[PDB]
């Protein structure tokens, strides 16, 4: 059975996407935007009060298989939205005014692999020509200074950038969706772990985005907001200097498409547990993250 305070396997998350949608048709619609290398369905949930020509915020979880708290967050967010609509003023206005396209798990094949074989797997599970080595790092597979820095051209490496930008069925599916909905998408949020950071472009180069000051101000306020709940401290800034230069990331790509508000969230913790964050921290991690996501949404809405 599905639980919002436990990490759920794919079979369970999939059944949940069906159930939550069927139980809240006036706030959620589910669609599949493609298939993974191994044939799993890439679901996308459109959360919001249906209406004509609504702007939207795109949010994904599960790019990297082992970052289990990421997958948990997308699920938590959906419940929060359906339960509080009509009661909490901010969420009510958010869902009335815009739609949140929530992609609960992008790298489903890798996620299944972490449950069945290797908990520390991070890449996709596609085969590579000329080698037994499996997988591509999806966050190094986008057309953003593709494979020019901080990425490997070797299939056996954990940071393999792929045979070409969008070589993976999963990243092509996401890029296609975003490209087909650019007019309505106002912000792009991608959830990962761990490190407790809010990063903005650019990661593939030390250059700064045109709206760098605004993004810094927004990230700074979002981390402040996040800390009000349990005291969790996040750092923030451009990817290249905050983490290190790494090309082919979805955040940089989305930004270069024209999406001015593009952020990568690195959830708890700082390394004590790393990727194996205990289930006992799911609730607090998700609750404080909600505050930052809602803060950003409120800002984006008032800046349309
Ligand atoms: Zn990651």
């Amino acid at each position: 059975g599905h639980s919002y305070e436990k990490y759920n396997n794919w079979e369970t998350i999939e059944a949940w996407t069906k159930q939550v949608t069927s139980e809240n048709p006036d706030l959620i619609s589910r669609t599949a935007i493609g298939t993974t290398f191994l044939g799993n369905n890439i679901y996308l949930l459109k959360v919001g009060k249906p209406g004509p020509n609504k702007p939207a915020i795109f949010m994904d979880c599960g790019f990297h298989a082992r970052e289990w708290i990421s997958h948990a967050f997308c699920q938590w967010f959906v419940r929060e939205a359906v339960l509080t609509y009509g009661y909490e003023s901010h969420m009510t206005e958010f869902l009335n005014k815009l739609d949140f396209y929530v992609l609960p798990v992008l790298n489903i094949d890798g996620y299944i692999y972490t449950w069945t074989k290797n908990r520390m797997w991070r890449k996709t599970r596609s085969t590579n020509a000329g080698t037994t080595c499996i997988g591509t790092d999806p966050n190094r597979n986008f057309d953003a200074g593709w494979c020019t820095t901080g990425a490997s051209t070797d299939p056996c490496d954990e940071t393999y950038c792929g045979s070409a930008a969008e070589s993976e069925k999963e990243t092509k599916a996401l890029a296609d969706f975003i490209r087909n909905n650019l007019s309505s998408i106002k912000a792009y949020l991608t959830i990962h772990s761990y490190s407790q950071m809010i990063l903005y472009p650019y990661s593939y180069d030390y250059k700064l985005p045109e709206n760098n000051a605004e993004l810094n101000n927004l990230a700074k306020a979002a981390v402040k907001e996040l800390a009000t709940l349990y005291g969790t401290k996040y750092t923030y800034g451009p990817g290249a200097t905050t983490i290190y230069p790494a090309a082919g990331g979805s955040d940089d790509w989305a930004y270069d498409q024209g999406i001015k508000y593009s952020f990568t969230f690195e959830l708890r913790d700082k390394g004590r547990y790393g990727f194996i964050l205990p289930e006992s921290q799911i609730q607090a991690t998700c609750e404080e993250t909600m505050l930052a996501i809602k803060y950003v949404t409120n800002y984006v809405l008032g800046h349309l």
